[PDB]
């Protein structure tokens, strides 16, 4: 049906959206903390803690499979990675304060994509 196709352009714009999103909030992380998911060879006990880890990696798979049907979605994946690494990591590491200033920054940004969803449609 021509209504699916209009339907699959719209999720293929936001497709389009979520990755510059994505790339600019992946560029706040030049320490490349929260790049790939957190080694369970190296945190053997790591979902002990953690029940849904999350990470860009794992995020852009995701992305690139058309796999977020909206913002919500996308932004509840970006939380998961910050939440996390403040509850795995002390105040005090430098991993829970890369978390907050990924946060911080990060809601700049997803701020103007809330606007932009609900503007282009």
């Amino acid at each position: 049906s021509m209504e699916q196709v209009a339907m699959e352009l719209r999720l293929t714009e936001l497709t389009r959206l979520l990755r510059s999103v994505l790339d600019q909030l992946q560029d706040k992380d030049p320490a490349r903390i929260f790049a790939q998911p957190v080694s369970l060879k190296e945190v053997p006990d790591y979902l002990d803690h953690i029940k849904h880890p999350m990470d860009f990696a794992t995020m852009r798979k995701r992305l690139e499979a058309q796999g977020y049907k909206n913002l919500h979605e996308f932004e509840e994946d970006f939380d998961l990675i910050i939440d996390n690494c403040m509850k795995y990591n002390a105040r005090d590491t430098v991993f829970y304060r890369a978390a907050v200033r990924l946060r911080d920054q990060g809601g700049v940004v997803l701020r103007q994509a809330r606007r932009e969803v609900d503007s282009i449609g």
